[PDB]
């Protein structure tokens, strides 16, 4: 009938290598549980992602590339960067003047 464990790598994820993004893609494309990011190879990233199919028994027992995954690593990127800063108040040029000026917006 069917029972076991299904893992991807990066079959259709593309654009660039992140943390919640591999993940978030990986459940939103191949609709997984759980997938990470890791850069190898030429400087090239792979996002591996693990959920069950079929049943997943007690054993998991998934389907790897060649039965070695990798390490425990322990990188997962992610500065502190977009917190609420939008654009100016579109006033009106024409032609355009630049705009803006200070002061300057929030978050120092």
């Amino acid at each position: 009938a069917g029972s076991k464990l299904c893992e991807k790598t990066s079959k259709t994820y593309s654009g660039k290598c992140d943390n919640k993004k591999c993940d978030k893609k990986c459940i939103e494309w191949e609709k997984a549980q759980h997938g990470a990011c890791h850069k190898r190879e030429a400087g090239k990233e792979s996002c591996f992602c693990y959920f069950d199919c079929s049943k997943s028994p007690p054993g998991a027992t998934p389907a790897p590339p060649g039965a070695a995954p990798p390490p425990a690593a322990g990188g997962s990127p992610s500065p502190p960067a977009d917190g609420g800063s939008p654009p100016p108040p579109a006033d009106g040029g024409s032609p355009p003047v630049d705009g803006g000026s200070p002061p300057p917006p929030s978050t120092h």
